[PDB]
């Protein structure tokens, strides 16, 4: 077997998230906006399905701010009442297919700790699960080599890492990670992308958002 642990010492160190109040999902959101806004004219300019319309980013940034803005003006240590706000401010300002599906993905992320106070690694996983599941529902048509098959594919890896995880700066770090091998796949899945030679715009926004989080997780900003 091993050798059996009895120290009374807990082990040292700073650099971990074990738990995520109201504020620190704030400083995500206000990240993850911030991030995206930095990108949206790359985002626009990736943007061609359905149709190569130049407002990807646009349409994400837009919907992302209303979000913050509701966000910045009712700051709450609660994250469930936090996750309430963020959510009835995307949901109203919502543009786009990128938009639309980023605002849903989050109002299921968000429903799922409506609750909490804070949350762990385990939940801020089955929360992003969760979004997945209503932004699947709520588009009539699912595509796949798009923003669904990235948010899917990054909870399916928030959910596994989870498991044996409390960091949840790591946990965001591996999210990151397969995120972007979701998103650099997208062409094998969509045929447009891979003729275009182009990432899917949709995904390309929402890996701005996640590393955006991961900079609030280490306490940092954009
Ligand atoms: N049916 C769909 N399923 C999944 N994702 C979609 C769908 N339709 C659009 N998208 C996403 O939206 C992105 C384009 O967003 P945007 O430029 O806002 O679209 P639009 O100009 O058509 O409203 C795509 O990269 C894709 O990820
Ligand atoms: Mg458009
Ligand atoms: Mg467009
Ligand atoms: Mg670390
Ligand atoms: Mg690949």
């Amino acid at each position: 077997h091993h050798h059996h642990h009895s120290s009374g010492l807990v082990p040292r160190g700073s650099h971990m998230i074990s738990k995520i109040n109201g504020k620190l999902f704030a400083d995500m959101i206000i990240q993850g906006a911030q991030n995206l806004s930095n990108n949206a004219d790359l985002v626009d300019s990736l943007n061609v399905y359905p149709v190569p319309d130049g407002d990807t980013g646009t349409n994400m940034n837009l919907t992302m701010t209303s979000g913050r803005e509701e966000v910045e003006n009712n700051l709450s240590k609660n994250i469930g009442e936090l996750g309430k706000t963020f959510s009835k401010g995307l949901l109203m300002g919502a543009r786009g297919n990128s938009g639309v599906i980023l605002s849903q993905l989050f109002r299921g992320f968000c429903k799922n700790i409506e609750s909490e106070s804070e949350i762990n690694s385990k939940l801020l996983a089955e929360s992003f699960q969760a979004g997945v599941e209503t932004a699947y529902k709520a588009v009539m048509k699912p595509v796949e080599g798009t923003i669904l098959t990235v948010a899917k594919d990054a909870a399916q890896a928030a959910i596994e890492k989870a498991n044996n995880t409390e960091d949840c700066i790591e946990l965001m770090e591996y999210i990151i990670v397969k995120a972007n091998e979701s998103l650099e796949n997208t062409p094998n899945l969509l045929a447009v992308l891979k003729e275009v030679g182009v990432v899917d715009s949709g995904g390309k926004g929402l890996l701005c958002v996640y590393e955006g989080f991961l900079k609030a997780l280490k306490g940092e900003k954009v």
